[PDB]
């Protein structure tokens, strides 16, 4: 019965990243499906990192040996979750990688979009994670690194994000991205569509990808 207390840290995004987010959110783009390719590619990069780091430190895998990616659509709560057993991120990694630090690609990318370039180019500018906002109104990133506790990052955009120690289900190690889909983007919860886009854009990821249906 005692009330629980939870500490939260709210951070403002870096100015151009915030501009980029408004651009992605309030502009119509037709090839939205590449958001999934970008997430799986981020997961593949993180899996590569724990993989190589373990060659020289097998203990690094005590937090989990499987190196893979799971996709979990949930039609009830309208979320598409992408989980990987990659190296994860510490709290500081989270805060720096997801918002507070300027990326040199942002401006060039925003200018390129203003010129009508395809949103698919986004990964080439180092800000592919933000493509999640093409289909999600809110994004929650839960991550666990061997050197730190499990944290949850969350943002509905609007210029800021929060970080807090995660009270949710523990992960051994890795990063889980939960996309709360916009209502007109529920196609990405359909198994056929997900298989279609993973086959089209991610046929070559070198880690198993498993789609869990129901
Ligand atoms: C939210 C972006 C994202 C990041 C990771 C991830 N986990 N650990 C790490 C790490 O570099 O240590 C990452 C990571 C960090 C930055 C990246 C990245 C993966 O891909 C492009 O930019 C991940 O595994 C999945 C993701 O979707």
């Amino acid at each position: 019965q005692p009330m629980e207390e939870e500490e939260v840290e709210t951070f403002a995004f870096q100015a151009e990243i915030a501009q980029l987010m408004s651009l992605i959110i309030n502009t119509f783009y037709s090839n939205k499906e590449i958001f999934l390719r970008e997430l799986i590619s981020n997961s593949s990069d993180a899996l590569d990192k724990i993989r190589y780091e373990t060659l020289t430190d097998p203990s690094k895998l005590d937090s989990g040996k499987e190196l893979h990616i799971n996709l979990i659509p949930n039609k009830q709560d309208r979320t598409l979750t992408i989980v990987d057993t990659g190296i994860g991120m510490t709290k500081a990694d989270l805060i720096n990688n997801l918002g507070t630090i300027a990326k040199s690609g942002t401006k060039a990318f925003m200018e390129a979009l203003q010129a009508g370039a395809d949103i698919s180019m986004i990964g080439q500018f180092g800000v592919g994670f933000y493509s999640a906002y093409l289909v999600a109104e809110k994004v929650t990133v839960i991550t666990k690194h061997n050197d730190d506790e499990q944290y949850a990052w969350e943002s509905s955009a609007g210029g800021s994000f929060t970080v807090r120690t995660d009270t949710g289900e523990p992960m051994g190690r890795g990063t889980k991205v939960i996309l709360h889909l916009k209502e007109d983007q529920t196609e990405y919860l359909e198994e056929r569509r997900i298989k279609e886009i993973v086959k089209k854009h991610s046929q070559f990821i070198g880690y198993p990808i498993t789609l869990f249906v129901e």
